[PDB]
């Protein structure tokens, strides 16, 4: 059964970029930044709002603003983007921001949670770090009522060892955090990709 829900709370790293297609569809791209201590983790996630939910916040959001986004992952051949269905500005009373080397704000103790359910597209791939830590990498296919969204899921330690027994075709329920990799290809090609780091895994037997 398909499940694909994203919940994010962070600060706007920069003032959002609003544009319109020739047909009048509003597109609002935002960059949410947050960090937490699980191991200190930080993230910058690009989110896209469309239509009326986008126009609603046009010229109202500035860098630093804390926002809550409810959305979902959307796959395209590849690229996995974060689609915001709704955005809600939040009061920053009692909240603290960190500042990166570029002067951009990141919300401390931010929210980065995703719920996913689908089936494995292949058998799990497990490797061990020099220190002996287990790391599992899974390929997940999430159906939505019809298209399929492919998501790379990574798990650590016990969670990784639990996942190693899974096999292609198995159902998989995941609660995780969105993460991304960024680098420069052989040439100048600036690369970027989004994936999920599992916090909880279950095997639905529907």
């Amino acid at each position: 059964r398909g499940l694909n829900r994203v919940f994010l709370i962070g600060a706007l790293a920069t003032r959002p970029d609003m544009r319109y297609t020739p047909a009048g569809l509003a597109i609002l791209d935002l960059t949410l930044a947050g960090q937490d201590l699980l191991r200190e983790v930080s993230w910058y996630h690009r989110v896209r709002l469309l239509g009326r939910q986008a126009e609603m916040w046009g010229d109202l959001l500035d860098q630093g603003q804390l926002v809550f986004v409810e959305g979902r992952l959307e796959y395209r051949q590849s690229e996995l983007q974060i689609r915001a269905d709704f955005l809600d500005p939040l009061d920053d009373r009692g909240k603290e921001r960190a500042e990166d080397s570029r002067g951009q704000p990141r919300l401390r103790a931010a929210l980065n949670q995703v719920f996913l359910m689908g089936n494995l597209t292949r058998d799990p791939e497990l490797r061990y770090t020099p220190q002996g830590t287990a790391v599992a990498r899974l390929g997940l296919a999430v159906n939505e009522r019809e298209r399929t969204h492919f998501v790379e899921v990574q798990a650590w330690r016990d969670l990784a060892e639990w996942a190693a027994e899974l096999r292609k075709g198995d159902g998989l329920f995941v609660i995780g955090r969105l993460v991304n990799d960024s680098w420069t290809s052989s040439s100048g090609e600036r690369r970027f990709q989004t994936r999920v780091e599992a916090l909880r895994l279950e095997r639905p037997t529907r």
